């Protein structure tokens, strides 16, 4: 009954993640002034360049140069020696208003509760009782390894670290009637951008002793665990200089690390009317409510929409065999307890609040008691 | 035991899909001259602009202006009245060489069979016996609806059609010991860009009579099927003018429509050393070989890699309860029959051949007998 499963995560300076954080810094800057801003901000990053492309209709006055540069500064790209510098990079803006054809079909002259979905699409939510935060251990550990790298970079413990990093964790699990039980960590990968002076052996030793051992419980590590630390051998060129980044290219890192399911939509740079984000947050809220409510040990929820239509077109449940109730009975409980119209989700999850940049690294789920992480008490 | 499931697809002129097709036109242009080109081409599309950003190291001499414009011409954006014109749009190029740090860690001075993975990551393959092509009916139908729109646009049957489209299909299924059996189509969405002259009722009638009825078998449609045809009411502004597009933003449309699983990596614009593409193709080949070989009715395969390491770090199997063999026995059969090193996948699947633009619309799987769609005969 044992099996392996692998998930990855990336750091704040991974170029795709830089784009997600900038897109959400732009969204938050608009929402601080106009809670009803319509935002669809894509970011592209390559050597020396941040380009903003997309559609924004808002009453806010946003200084894009300042917002972008402050986000890059926070990430830590502040000198040409690191491959990217917020002070001197090019910031290009190609932002237009939201299409009036979309606006008239989605929200113009509509009661807020009855606003249409901002697009068609499908979205999923997942929760698992294997961790207290109801997330897969593989992705939790992968995120925490990147967070540890950023912490040691920022506190000057490992001054050779740079912001761009990737991690990957393979866990060996057992299964019990559809629920999963972590046994041990089988393999860990860490790749992190570094300065020209540090030796490979010094980095590998520090990654094992100061990063992995500070994150992963010793009970999961043994003489057979496989470590791939700086496996490329050299990672001096990094950030956008090493690899072009785009918003919405880390959608599996943002969610469940390959567990559960994904409908394809990106989260960052989008206001609540874009159901790719709001309905995925609501589906996570449903799934976590079912698991914390004791109905399931793990569960997957699908929802779907049509542009301009408020009610979901479909809702579906997969309980992995971890409920005494059938999937039909769980679906009836979901329909009795949740209203997944976007104009109701916005109110339940407070989605006009400018907290989005906080979601744009280390996963959107299983952290910080955001509204979609506070279970709803179910009536049935 | 009945349940709903929804998948979507998009047309050739959807702005994200335009980017995937351009990225793969660039990859094919390089491979036509240099089978060993290292390509990581991202495309961004917005009003009047195609930007290429990424990393290419190749001996080819490629005219990017010509390759991009020819791809846009093929899609059908050939006049400012349609919102985008290959003849007059801006083509911007921000392409640099592949990082020498990546090159030395992945492929320099390595025997081809022993080349390292081009990145870390996780990838999945899926197959289901519900259709002869071993794909979910939801996504097959969604793709065929977009293909039908493009066919009627190109043959002049519906001259008001423009290239940008989206479709979505919800199927009601029954289940039989983990396998799925389609019963009926519950809901269909179609949104397609159109000219200024055609009436909404004329479009809705044509979409039902000439598109849906020409694609979906009548046995799946009944008086209760729900149709959302042009649900926004107006879609004149479209293509990149209506919504910025990026490469690798339709990864679920490219794969299984939400069924199976996804590791997050995009396919388009990448050569075989980028395991996000090559190992996902190989995992599809494994899954389809298990189902066509009669071992499973449906199956999911995960594989994962570390940058610079040739052998996968992990391989895992989920058979949904549709095999008499355990997942451990199926995994042993996979390990005995397949070698998922990227330097072996390239040979088995002929991945230096310039056929990639053909994959970049209507899904990478279940079509055209590409090498990953030809099952391997298994020995056990
Ligand atoms: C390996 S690059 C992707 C392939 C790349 N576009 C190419 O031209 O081959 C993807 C990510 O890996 C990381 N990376 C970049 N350079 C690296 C190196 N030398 N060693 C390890 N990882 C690296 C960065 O996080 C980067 O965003
Ligand atoms: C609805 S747009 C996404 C949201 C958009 N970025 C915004 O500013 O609100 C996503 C896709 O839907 C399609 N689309 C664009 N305009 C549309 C319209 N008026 N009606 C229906 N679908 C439309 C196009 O395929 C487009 O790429
Ligand atoms: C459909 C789907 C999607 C995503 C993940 C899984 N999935 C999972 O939830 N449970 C696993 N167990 C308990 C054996 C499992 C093992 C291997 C693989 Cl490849 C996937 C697995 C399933
Ligand atoms: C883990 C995972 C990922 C993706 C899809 C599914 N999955 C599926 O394979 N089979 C379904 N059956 C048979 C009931 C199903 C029904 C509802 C939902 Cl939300 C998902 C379903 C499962």
């Amino acid at each position: 009954g044992t099996f392996l499963f692998t998930s990855e995560s990336v750091g704040e300076g991974h170029p795709d993640k830089i784009c997600d954080q900038i897109s959400d810094a732009v969204l938050d800057a608009h929402l601080q002034q106009d809670p009803d801003a319509k935002v669809a901000c894509e970011t592209v990053a390559k050597t020396g360049m941040i380009l903003l492309a997309g559609e924004i209709t808002s009453r806010a006055a946003v200084d894009y140069q300042k917002v972008v540069r402050e986000a890059v500064k926070h990430i830590g790209y502040d000198d040409s020696s690191k491959g990217f510098d917020y002070k001197t990079c090019n910031v290009l803006v190609a932002l237009e208003q939201q299409s009036p054809d979309i606006a008239q079909g989605v929200h113009l002259d509509r009661n807020e509760e009855d606003i249409g979905a901002g697009d068609q699409g499908l979205m999923f939510g997942y929760a698992t009782d294997e961790t207290e935060e109801c997330m897969p251990l593989t992705i939790v550990l992968a995120h925490k390894l990147n967070a540890k790298l950023a912490e040691l970079r920022r506190n000057g413990t490992l001054p050779w670290l740079r912001p761009d990093s990737k991690t990957q964790v393979t866990v060996q699990y057992m299964q019990d009637r559809g629920a999963v039980l972590p046994i041990r960590v089988h393999t860990i990968v860490i790749s992190v951008q570094h300065d020209e002076e540090v030796c490979l052996d010094e980095m590998r030793d520090a990654l094992k002793e100061k990063v992995i051992k500070a994150v992963v419980p010793a009970k999961y590590l043994d003489e057979d665990t496989i470590y791939h630390l700086q496996p490329s051998g050299r990672f001096v060129i990094g950030g956008p200089q090493g690899d072009a980044g785009l918003t919405g290219r880390k959608i599996i890192v943002d969610t469940y690390g390959g567990w559960g399911a994904h409908g394809g939509g990106a989260f960052s740079g989008k206001d609540y009317t874009k159901v790719d984000r709001s309905a995925a947050y609501a589906a996570r809220w449903v799934a976590k409510s079912l698991v914390k409510g004791g109905l399931c040990r793990r569960v997957l929820v699908q929802v779907s929409y049509a542009i301009g239509v408020s009610h979901p077109l479909s809702i579906s449940i997969f309980h992995y065999g971890t409920s005494q109730k059938s999937e039909r009975e769980l679906l009836e409980i979901v329909k009795k307890n949740f209203d997944l119209r976007p104009g109701v989700i916005v109110r339940d999850l407070d989605l006009k609040k400018p907290i989005y940049q906080r979601t744009a690294a280390y996963g959107h789920f299983g952290r910080d008691s955001f509204p979609w992480e506070v279970p709803k008490k179910l009536k049935y």
